[PDB]
């Protein structure tokens, strides 16, 4: 598994993420697993759905043990449940390495596995702290790091039919940063804090144009890096700032009110669509270096996603892939799929570099830019009211 062997490791269905091969347990199973950086768990498949066909099978597994604990993990709309054990675990394009982790069995689920997918569990790579049913799971990552040399870092290169979803492919190298992925300059931004891949956005402009909000609205009540969310979400307030600003922007065009909600479909006449009238979008990223900040600048090919219908067929149509968030910025494929994104859990911090599979646009750049400076920075970040409950739980670790 030399970075060779991890490229091109990923496939996925536009709007249903991006997944990698897994074996788990031996003789080994090998299932699609869902990448996803806002998460801490591995769970899988383990029973039959009508979406599946496979399945982990633990009494097929000689290497299975049971940990006769039970866990279930609420989501806005649904829901997972399931059976905790541990497992041998290897990724067969990437490092040449097979790990003893823990594995949920999910026994039971609710609109968690979709019509179409093709992934068979999720692999959450963020860190202990949201770890379901509590902080002492140990995480895949944790455990491969810590039973084998894999340097502590992973980095992921998301690239962006009449009936079915648009295929889609990119590289999760583990361990290391491929440099064959990206052109440019690899800018970092802090992890604020180890949990989600929290980071701190300082400004944001529409079409070269400056929010002007307080910062701390831009991280209220956090920024995230997710590659298992598809949109930009933002906060409400930076959220209608933003859609009034693309809107003033492309206001030769009166588009329903369903369109700014991601409720309907635009089209133009096929290879007609006016790009020059979306605006590109940059976060500005808190920088290494106290008083600097990069810009990430996305395109209007990444914000508006092209979406082919049956009647609609003479026409390419779009749905708009920003939407409003009530649990602060989340930056999902929308933004990732521009860049080469390094997770550098070992130095607390997350590269943004131009990726190689450039998103195109007729005359404007997808890019990583900086430094830009700041007399008297100032703090960006939001502090999380802290509950009773965060503040009484014991963490002897
Ligand atoms: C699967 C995951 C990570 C968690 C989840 C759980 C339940 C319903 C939707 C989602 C969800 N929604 C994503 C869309 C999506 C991404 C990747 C695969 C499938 C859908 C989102 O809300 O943006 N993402
Ligand atoms: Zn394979
Ligand atoms: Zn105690
Ligand atoms: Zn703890």
């Amino acid at each position: 598994g030399s970075f060779v062997e991890m490229v091109d490791n990923l496939r996925g269905k536009s709007g249903q993420g991006y997944y990698v091969e897994m074996t788990v347990g031996s003789p080994p199973q090998t299932l699609n697993i869902l990448v996803d950086t806002g998460s801490s768990n591995f769970a899988v498949g383990a029973a039959p759905h009508p979406f599946l066909h496979r399945y982990y099978q633990r009494q097929l597994s000689s290497t299975y043990r049971d940990l006769r604990k039970g866990v279930y993990v609420p989501y806005t709309q649904g829901k997972w449940e399931g059976e905790l054990g541990t497992d041998l675990v290897s990724i067969p394009h990437g490092p040449n390495v097979t790990v003893r982790a823990n594995i949920a069995a999910i026994t039971e689920s609710d609109k968690f596995f979709i019509n179409g997918s093709n992934w068979e569990g999720i692999l959450g790579l963020a860190y202990a702290e949201i770890a379901r049913p509590d902080d002492s799971l140990e995480p895949f990552f944790d455990s491969l790091v810590k039973q084998t040399h894999v340097p502590n870092l992973f980095s992921l290169q998301l690239c962006g039919q009449s009936e079915v979803l648009a295929s889609v492919g990119g590289s999760m190298i583990i361990g290391g940063i491929d440099h064959s992925l990206y052109t440019g300059s690899l800018w970092y931004t802090p992890i604020r804090r180890e949990w989600y891949y929290e980071v701190i956005i300082v400004r944001v402009e529409i079409n070269g144009q400056d929010l002007k909000m307080d910062c701390k609205e831009y991280n209220y009540d956090k920024s995230i890096v997710d590659s298992g969310t598809t949109n930009l979400r933002l906060p409400k307030k930076v959220f209608e700032a933003a859609v009034k600003s693309i809107k003033a922007a492309s206001s030769t065009e009166k588009f329903p009110d369903g369109f700014w909600l991601g409720e309907q479909l635009v089209c133009w006449q096929a290879g007609t669509t006016p790009w020059n009238i979306f605006p590109v979008i940059s976060l500005y990223l808190m920088g290494e270096v106290t008083n600097q900040s990069f810009r990430i600048t996305i395109l209007p090919q990444q914000y508006l996603r092209p979406v082919e219908d049956v009647a609609t067929s003479q026409d390419d149509c779009y749905k708009f892939a920003i939407s409003q968030s009530s649990t602060g910025t989340v930056m999902g494929a929308v933004i990732m799929e521009g860049f080469y994104v390094v997770f550098d859990r070992a130095r607390k911090r997350i590269g943004f570099a131009v990726s190689a599979c450039h998103v195109h646009d007729e005359f404007r750049t997808a890019a990583v830019e900086g430094p830009f400076v700041t007399l008297d920075m100032e703090d960006c970040g939001y502090n999380i009211p802290q509950t009773d409950e965060s503040r009484s739980h014991h963490h002897h670790h």
